[PDB]
């Protein structure tokens, strides 16, 4: 509760109230493709994804989050460095106050538009993902750069439903989703041991990065920007920005699957 992106308890803050958020193993970070490394034993990512698992859709007040029913193993990300499968339960989406630079991970020193962030958790280790979200390998998260160029229709069906959860705490049914539909066409990645980008900021994540950007338009992205931070009722807020900045690597490698 004791949290946002504003100058006055935004990411510069976080360490005051979460330590780690001067930890080892933060995310995100830059990613300097001259000094990632080739490892022969990643294999290919493969997602199954059962479009009967998308469940709901809720405004959090700092963003909005897509939920998939995870009771089962219907939906999971296998491959890349994992030996286990990885059960889906949500996707999201970062941003920035302009349209040009708003992505979480930097390439070469260069902020994209946006990025969006499919999360999954160990089930073949854990019980439920609350036990999973605090063990060093208990999360794996997709992320994947956002260019603003075209309009991507493939956005439509999460931009229309913003309109039934305008202010924090409402939620709504959203069913009969493959967020795989979001991903780009070749699944070439770079890997390494990060955090949670936000409160509780754990480090319990194996982040995939696709080497490969997705289009996103302007109207496209002041879309998320008109989401109200506020509850109903209440002054209006818009949810302006919910970017980390990068944080040092501090020894880690990134290793590319190519
Ligand atoms: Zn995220």
């Amino acid at each position: 509760p004791d949290w946002g992106y504003d100058d006055k308890n935004g990411p510069e803050q976080w360490s005051k109230l979460y330590p780690i958020a001067n930890g080892n193993n933060q995310s995100p970070v830059d990613i300097k493709t001259s000094e990632t490394k080739h490892d022969t034993s990643l294999k290919p990512i493969s997602v199954s994804y059962n479009p009967a698992t998308a469940k709901e859709i809720i405004n959090v007040g700092h963003s909005f989050h897509v939920n998939f029913e995870d009771n089962d193993n219907r939906s999971v990300l296998k491959g890349g460095p994992f030996s286990d499968s990885y059960r889906l339960f949500q996707f999201h989406f970062h941003w920035g106050s302009t349209n040009e630079h708003g992505s979480e991970h930097t390439v070469d020193g260069v902020k994209y538009s946006a990025e969006l962030h499919v999360a999954h958790w160990n089930s073949a280790k854990y019980s439920s993902l609350a036990e999973a979200a605090s063990k060093a390998d208990g999360l794996a998260v997709i992320g994947v750069l956002m260019k603003v160029g075209e309009a991507n229709p493939k956005l439509q069906k999460v931009l229309d439903a913003l309109q039934a959860i305008k202010t924090k705490g409402k939620r709504a049914p959203f069913t009969n989703f493959d967020p795989s539909t979001l991903l780009p066409s070749s699944l070439d990645f770079w890997t390494y041991p990060g955090s949670l980008t936000h409160p509780p900021l754990y480090e319990s994540v194996t982040w995939i990065i696709c080497k490969e950007s997705i289009s996103v338009s302007s109207e496209q992205l002041a879309q998320f920007r008109s989401l109200l931070s506020n509850v109903e009722g209440d002054n209006a807020v818009p949810m302006q920005h919910n970017n980390r900045p990068t944080q040092p690597l501090k020894g880690r490698t990134v290793r590319a699957s190519f």
